């Protein structure tokens, strides 16, 4: 089935914490990038995630607040009414046909 | 300056054949993907080119007609009233804090 992202939990108190799991990763991947909104776009990038060498990189949209994980989970700590709604996780495969999905949690 | 890509020609008579150009390439790619349309949309990819092994692999969009070189020019042969318009690139760096460039040239 298809790569998928759900959030834990859907509706977040400000100030707490969520987790964006994600399913399906499909196999030969090379990295993971994370966006905010609903789109690809490097003005939006949050992190970076090379897994050959587990290392995470930032980018413009990096609260300082979110942590990637090896399995491409985003857990995002003390939440602003900023971080509420869509994001969008694009997976990178070694042959470079990749994969994305997306994305939601709502602040209140 | 910023990764950019041109059209050689930039206006293509149907049944001609056009280069898409790449210029300000950053170092530390792995790979490159093209896009049909403004946007990363895997529904939409063309081809994806991994460096270090010289491969190309098709993406959804890919008409049979393109050739990606290891430079990432793209060239498309035979064109039709379908190829008109933009196309997106994805470099794909190896920290995945990724850039895209646009892309087009006009059919008539
Ligand atoms: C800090 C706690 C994080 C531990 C990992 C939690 C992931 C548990 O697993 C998830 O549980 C969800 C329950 O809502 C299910 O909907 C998902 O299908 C399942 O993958
Ligand atoms: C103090 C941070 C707690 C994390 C919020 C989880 C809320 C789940 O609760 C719904
Ligand atoms: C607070 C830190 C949470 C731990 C981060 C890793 C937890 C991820 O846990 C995993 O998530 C996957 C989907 O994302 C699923 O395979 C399962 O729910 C679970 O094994
Ligand atoms: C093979 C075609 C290469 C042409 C290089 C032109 C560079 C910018 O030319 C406009
Ligand atoms: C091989 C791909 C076909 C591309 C060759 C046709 C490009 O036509 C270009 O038109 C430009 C108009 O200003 C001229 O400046 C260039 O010299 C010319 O190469
Ligand atoms: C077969 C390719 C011809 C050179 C490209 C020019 C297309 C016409 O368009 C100017
Ligand atoms: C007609 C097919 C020939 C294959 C294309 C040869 C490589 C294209 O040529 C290169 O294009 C780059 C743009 O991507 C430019 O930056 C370089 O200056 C140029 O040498
Ligand atoms: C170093 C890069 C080598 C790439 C192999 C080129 C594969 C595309 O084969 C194409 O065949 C066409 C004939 O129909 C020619 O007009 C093109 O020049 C050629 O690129």
């Amino acid at each position: 089935a298809q790569l998928t992202t759900e959030s834990m939990p859907f509706n977040v108190a400000e100030g707490k914490e969520v987790l964006l799991l994600v399913h399906n990763l499909p196999q030969q991947l090379f990295g993971y990038s994370w966006y905010k909104g609903e789109r690809v776009d490097g003005n939006r990038q949050i992190v970076g995630y090379a897994i050959g060498t587990q290392q995470a990189t930032p980018g413009p949209a990096n609260s300082g607040r979110e942590t990637i994980y090896p399995n491409a989970s985003l857990l995002i700590q003390n939440v602003t009414q900023n971080d509420t709604g869509f994001y969008t996780l694009q997976v990178i495969k070694s042959d470079l046909v990749n994969e994305e999905a997306t994305g939601q949690f709502h602040v209140y």
